[PDB]
């Protein structure tokens, strides 16, 4: 409920791993804003993504970014994975309207972290879902997969140790081989 | 009121001379449907026009027909002197909605009606207004200057004599000369 002494019409963004419900979450807004009551909603995409569930948990109509930039309709915009879309086009159309921004991370085919922080600067009201629709928390596959593809996150605010976060200190250059991959000692899987 | 076996939906196309009223007649349509109600409308024109008339007699907003080609929220479309409009641009609007085409003749900037008819036939349900709302009719200035101007259409349908309307006959290519002009006799004011 985006209204108070700050703008109402703002940007949200909401961020979550995969199997998260971010789409479901994109979905509730549209009729829960009703054509005629809350208000009619729109929607955006890069290539596509699978528009289907937001919309069967839907007014959602979809014209791509693109050609999306033709006239402002709605009170509400929602863009899929804005993250994928490029910055020029995607800030002029947040401009017009007030926005629902998800984006996928932790996962394949996610975007990294990093790049989100300065992808959220150039802005928002962001917020995370953390547990899986289809799954119950703590499943073993999928611990499974996250360990073993490296889905985990963490440098970019801060290691977990006494450092991390920022990195102080004389920046120093030096190169490492793959063979740095099965030693487990000092330079070893860690380092890679 | 558009409502029948045949489509409820369909195109009208009121043409008259000016000072008719087209426009008020159009922006009457425009509250005369409630947002919420009867309905939305939509309103399109060429190169300006007098926009000014039929939303001040009006939910009108505005975008010009190129910028229109964007999306489809209305229920009544209205355009401005159509006749103005490029016929490719127009007909792909006229599809995908409702509407009210106006157009000015039998005056000064007006249409002609022999072009008016080919326009027409693209399609219509076309009605015409004869009555000014600024005057009485009868008004001498008005015949004056209609008489003055040669405003007068007739020959398209058909012309005021035994003849008139189409031309049979095998065809006879001549020239004449601006002379005719003060002659009145045969060769006279009227061949030119």
């Amino acid at each position: 409920d985006a209204i108070a002494e700050k703008t109402l019409r703002n940007t949200v963004t909401l961020t979550a791993a995969r199997g998260r419900g971010k789409s479901a979450a994109m979905g509730v807004a549209i009729a829960a804003a009703v054509a005629y009551g809350y208000s009619n909603i729109f929607i955006t995409s890069p290539s596509p993504e699978n528009l289907k569930t937001l919309f069967e948990f839907v007014t959602i109509q979809y014209i791509r970014p693109q050609d999306a930039h033709v006239l402002g309709q709605a009170e509400l915009v929602v863009i899929d994975e804005a993250a994928a879309i490029p910055l020029p086009l995607v800030k002029k159309l947040m401009g017009p309207y007030l926005v629902f921004m998800a984006s996928t991370i932790s996962g394949y085919e996610g975007t990294g972290r990093s790049l989100s922080l300065k992808l959220i600067k150039q802005l928002l009201k962001e917020i995370t879902l953390s547990e899986p629709i289809r799954y119950a928390q703590g499943d073993n596959v999928e611990k499974w997969l996250n360990t073993l593809l490296c889905l985990d996150a963490t440098l970019p605010r801060s290691k977990i140790s006494t450092t991390g976060c920022p990195d102080p200190s004389q920046c120093e250059l030096l190169h490492v081989n793959r063979d740095t991959l099965f030693s487990f000692h000092p330079v070893s899987e860690k380092f890679l």
